[PDB]
């Protein structure tokens, strides 16, 4: 169903020196959700109740997001991709997770996950995902309408955007969400990012890595890397296709559509689909992993 409860109880573990928080539910294969711009593990919380015992359900959050440590000190330097990867690489690694793993992947947790699973493709038993970064972007990958608003974040203008005025959690969250979010959803993805300036450096930071026309390179590479990889991987693979969708569409869309061993079914959303369509998409991967581990 839906709901505005968090799923299980936070846990913390320090890695690298900073505190970062997780769920961490059941025993047995993990089955690992990754929430990516400018959400929480609190993105998944009506959708890991479905898979309910068909595993260890993990769902951590990103370094500066959720209830994890900021980076102090925290600049214009600070939370890029490579920095984010090695507190998740070592939080994963922290985690014992064993060589069975299910992802389940969104947005930047797909850039994370996809990378993640090809570095350690011996670990990985099935990739689910859905509004992902399946291969690098071109600007006419994104929607018209928000094409001008993500230029703008990789401009001089994105400091006053978003650490001064929270655009991407209080603009591009709901305005890529179909349906009306309650008072309590939307305090929850709030509370990260209550203050104004540094705290809210990771949702800037993001969008200023999306690999798109070539920059930043490092980005770029790594998903051009993983991108080929997956178009030959016989890893078994859930792809959550959503209407009207907003990143995975068109091109990038007909790209993942070529990788093997996949299911397909399509939901309802835009971007944040998991806030559009929780039950279907809880039931897709609850399948998929009961076909993986019967
Ligand atoms: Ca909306
Ligand atoms: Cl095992
Ligand atoms: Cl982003």
């Amino acid at each position: 169903s839906l709901g505005a409860k968090p799923f299980g109880e936070k846990k913390f573990i320090e890695i690298k020196g900073r505190r970062m928080a997780y769920i961490d539910e059941g025993t047995g294969d993990p089955i690992l959700f990754q929430h990516g711009n400018p959400t929480s593990s609190y993105l998944w919380r009506n959708i890991m109740p479905h898979c309910a015992g068909l595993g260890r359900l993990i769902a951590c959050d990103l370094i500066g997001m959720g209830d994890s440590d900021k980076l102090d000190p925290s600049g214009p330097e600070r939370y890029t991709y490579a920095e984010h990867r090695d507190y998740l690489d070592a939080l994963w690694e922290a985690l014992d997770l064993g060589d069975r793993v299910v992802l389940v992947v969104h947005d930047w947790g797909s850039v994370l996950g996809f990378d993640w699973a090809r570095r350690h493709r011996e670990r990985v038993q099935g990739i689910a995902y859905m509004e992902a970064v399946t291969m690098p972007l071109e600007w006419a990958d994104f929607p018209e309408q928000d094409r001008d608003l993500f230029q703008a974040f990789r401009s001089q203008a994105g400091e006053e955007l978003v650490l001064q005025d929270n655009v991407f959690v209080e603009q591009v969250l709901p305005g890529l969400i179909l349906r009306p979010l309650s008072e309590a959803e939307m305090a929850a993805y709030r509370e990260p990012f209550l203050a104004a300036g540094e705290a809210r450096r990771p949702t800037l930071s993001w969008p200023r890595q999306i690999p798109i026309a070539g920059t930043p390179a490092d980005v770029v590479a790594i998903a051009r890397d993983y991108a080929g990889w997956l178009s030959e991987s016989p890893i078994p693979k859930l792809f959550i296709n959503a209407e009207p969708g907003a990143l995975t569409t068109g091109r990038i869309r007909d790209f993942c559509r070529t990788w093997p061993n996949q299911t397909e079914i399509t939901v309802a959303g835009a971007h944040f689909i998991q806030e559009d369509s929780p039950d279907e998409i809880g039931a897709a991967i609850a399948a998929f992993v009961r076909r993986l581990r019967p």
